């Protein structure tokens, strides 16, 4: 009997032939294997099934920004992001070298491109033999090291040589024999850009590449090794279909241009000709403010490098172009129609949230649970993931260490919380009392708790310093080196202009008067708790409750808390929020020193002020509807990063339907409550009841857009 004949056998505990010592980890490919493929062809795949069936499975893996082989490949055997380790798409550019990248071509083979460390490199030096098998990085030398067993890719070799090439391996003395291994097929990527996600010979691929498969389980199973290995079923990317009626060609809108090179894709990035004489010269903010709102339902969008969703991650490398294009699904973007490959063909690198471009994941082995179903995660976790199956301390990654716990039967790494590194001090009544010149028209403990129900957030921040100030609505904790709140947190429930009060805790500051602010500048202040609290809540008006905030943006956070916030409450019952200012200037993803900070601090009206970029919130609700926010057994996590614009012009208000493009907003701009951690130095939920694994497997969840 085969062994995809033969039932589910429970692999409580390795059984390892001799000259084993402990289970080797094959990671095995299928390029564009598209998520939903599994879902609806199950019943025509019986090998991939019972992998499915007697291991851990996902309905969803998320791949990285852009949705290609290469960056994505590269982020799950680094564990990094796109824009940390180098390989940002299949084609691209970097103006400090002046050199190009492609699949075919000799660039590829530069050590120059690959940043970030593999987990091959990783393994050798920590004396573990890896053999791979046209992997993208395995035939590159990384930091001068190679992969015991490598193969330079050539795709004209056959997939049923490649299955045995391993199998070969498997066979080598215990100390020439590798511990990790690597598998990598075109199928059904191939198939499913040359007739789509849905065509025969998509099925035709699918039963090919789950054929292949049982081939190498067969095999495993004939050397004694199928109770003895651990495989990671994975694959880069999903698949969308493309269409001819669904392009975006620029010249357009620009004419038959040559000053300008477009990557055509649904993941576009633009860079200026006269390359790298003018690659920093040539202003993108003109040519992007020329190309936003020219349609009426435009399915493209301009992004400078910044202005992109923080979620994406996609900004802190010299090889992006300062100019990118978000599209809309099923649609590319193009210089001109001679340019692309085809227009009607199948395609991926939209956005990573969507349905399509979601990945498969299917862990199985002795050290993978049987028949257990998780939920979704990145693929920059899997890094972290092999390091445990391989016994191998984890290089500095972007991946949650610990947050997969949950597949694993005997959990190798226990997570702990984050250490605060903030100088936490009080502050007293001192300063009594300066006028603020603004016209206003006519027992702890038991509420420290219910404002901050799941701990106060940490501050990880080193060594900020940060003074808690105690309200009768809401907790905040004021930054004395910014003089500004970091956060503010408060829980509003189901159902309960001009002036301001100066907070005698606080020092006063010149622009916390209402003198300073007039009705000519766009500038103002907004609060991070809303004022119309449970009569009026006055402890709102304070001074410690405001912060500097663009005209253009209240007109999106004044409808946040008025109507979407409100609605949110009835819908799940109430919900916690903490809300804060984000300053990220050098767009990395991660909070800005107090160096950095003074360097992007403006003077305005004659006063100097210190700028949000963005402005962060994070809902927080029962998954048990029939609770309150304070008697939570599960949470309900939903986290947002709005950008803090000057303008609108990102949202197209042109045609005046505010309650629609401010909630395609907020749905966009939606992040991961790590992401929010990451980018304001705050650690959230800390006294919540669940294990830090289970805060980790929380904190780094997103929801797929359809
Ligand atoms: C995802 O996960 C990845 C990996 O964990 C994260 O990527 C890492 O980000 C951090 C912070 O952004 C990076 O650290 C910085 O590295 C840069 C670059 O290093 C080089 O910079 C100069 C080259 O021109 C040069 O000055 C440096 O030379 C030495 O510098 C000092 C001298 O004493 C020394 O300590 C170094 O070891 C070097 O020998 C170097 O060649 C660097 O510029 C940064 O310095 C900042 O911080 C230091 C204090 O640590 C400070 O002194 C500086 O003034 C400056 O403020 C900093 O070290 C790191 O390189 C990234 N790692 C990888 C592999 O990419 C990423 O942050 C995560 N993303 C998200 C979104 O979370
Ligand atoms: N190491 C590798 C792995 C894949 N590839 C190529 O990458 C292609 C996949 O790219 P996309 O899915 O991004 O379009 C495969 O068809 C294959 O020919 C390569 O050139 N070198
Ligand atoms: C950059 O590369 C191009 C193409 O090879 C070359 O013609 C040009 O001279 C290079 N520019 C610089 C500054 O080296
Ligand atoms: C690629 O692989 C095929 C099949 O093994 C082989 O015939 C061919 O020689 C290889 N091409 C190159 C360039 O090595
Ligand atoms: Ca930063
Ligand atoms: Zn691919
Ligand atoms: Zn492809």
């Amino acid at each position: 009997k085969s062994w995809v004949e033969e039932t589910c056998e429970s692999i409580d505990t390795p059984e390892c032939p001799a000259e084993f010592e402990s289970p080797p980890t094959l990671l095995f490919s299928l390029d564009g294997f598209r998520a939903e493929y599994l879902h609806t062809w199950g019943g025509l795949l019986p090998v991939i099934s019972k992998l499915k069936n007697c291991g851990t499975y996902t309905k969803n893996m998320r791949p990285m920004y852009p949705t290609k082989t290469f960056p994505n490949h590269y982020s799950i055997v680094t564990g990094l992001y796109p824009e940390s380790h180098g390989i940002i798409d299949n084609k691209m550019y970097d103006p400090k070298m002046n050199a190009s990248f492609s699949l075919k071509s000799k660039e590829k083979f530069n050590p120059l491109w690959y940043k970030g460390q593999p987990i091959w490199v990783t393994a050798n030096h920590q004396e573990v033999k890896s053999g791979t098998y046209f992997w993208p990085g395995s035939d590159v030398e990384i930091d001068g090291i190679l992969p015991d067993i490598y193969k330079v890719y050539n795709g004209s070799v056959p997939f049923e040589e490649r299955i045995l090439a391993v199998l070969e391996w498997l066979q080598l003395p215990s100390h020439e024999r590798p511990h990790f291994y690597t598998l990598y097929l075109e199928e059904p990527d191939s198939s499913g850009h040359s007739h789509g996600p849905v065509s025969s010979e998509v099925i035709k691929a699918l039963q090919k590449v789950d054929r292949l498969v049982g081939m190498l389980m067969d095999g495993l199973k004939d050397l004694g090794l199928d109770k003895c290995l651990n495989l990671i079923l994975i694959s880069d990317h999903g698949m969308e279909q493309g269409s001819c009626k669904k392009y975006v060609y620029l010249n357009k809108y620009l004419g038959d241009v040559n000053n300008v090179k477009v990557v055509y894709g649904p993941a576009a990035r633009l860079r200026p000709t006269d390359v790298p004489e003018t690659y920093y010269s040539f202003n993108y903010e003109a040519l992007a403010k020329n190309l936003s709102c020219r349609e009426p339902n435009q399915h493209f969008r301009p992004y400078l490098k910044p202005f992109l969703p923080k979620r994406l991650h996609f900004a802190k490398s010299d090889r992006i172009e300062p100019l990118t294009f978000y599209l809309d699904p099923q649609w590319q973007l193009a210089l001109n129609p001679s340019e692309r490959k085809y227009c009607g063909s199948g395609f991926h690198g939209s956005d990573n949230l969507f349905s399509n471009m979601q990945a498969l994941f299917i862990g199985y082995g002795p050290a993978f649970k049987h028949g257990a179903e998780v939920d979704s995660f990145e693929n920059i976790e899997v890094y972290n993931l092999m390091c445990d199956l391989l016994g191998l301390i984890p290089a500095p990654n972007n991946g949650s260490h610990g947050s997969l716990n949950h597949l694993l039967k005997k959990p190798i790494y226990n997570p702990s919380h984050p250490k605060e590194e903030g100088f936490l001090s009080q502050c007293p009544i001192k300063s009594t009392s300066n006028d603020l010149g603004c016209t206003c028209d006519p027992e702890d403990d038991d509420i420290y708790h219910m404002t901050v129900p799941y701990g106060r957030p940490r501050i990880l921040l080193k060594q900020h310093r940060v003074c808690l100030l105690q309200q009768q609505q809401f907790l905040t904790g004021y930054s004395l080196d910014l003089l500004m709140p970091l956060w503010a947190s408060y829980t509003f429930l189901s159902n309960d202009s001009n002036c301001l009060y100066q907070d005698l805790r606080i020092p006063l500051s010149p622009v916390h008067k209402c003198s300073y602010y007039k009705s000519n500048s766009k500038l103002s202040y907004g609060f991070l708790t809303p004022p119309r609290l449970n009569h009026i809540y006055s402890e709102a008006l304070l001074t410690s409750n405001i912060v500097p905030m663009y005209q253009s943006f209240q007109v999106i956070w004044h409808y946040l808390h008025d109507t979407l916030l409100q609605r949110y409450a009835h819908e799940r019952n109430g919900i916690n929020v903490v809300s804060g200012p984000v300053f990220d200037f050098d767009y990395d993803g991660r909070y800005d020193s107090l160096e950095i900070l003074k360097q992007n601090s403006r003077v305005i009206r004659s006063q100097e002020i210190l700028i949000p970029t963005h402005f962060f919130i994070v809902l927080t609700s029962c998954k048990q509807l029939s609770e309150t926010p304070l008697e939570c057994s599960a949470l309900e996590s939903s986290a947002y990063i709005l950008p803090h614009r000057p303008d609108n012009i990102e949202s197209c208000t042109h045609g005046k339907r505010e309650s629609s493009w401010v909630e395609e907003l907020l749905t966009l701009h939606r992040a991961r409550v790590t992401d929010v951690e990451l980018i304001t130095g705050l650690s959230f939920y800390q006294d919540r009841q669940e294990s830090v694994s289970e805060l980790l497997r929380l904190k780094t969840h997103l929801p797929i857009f359809s």
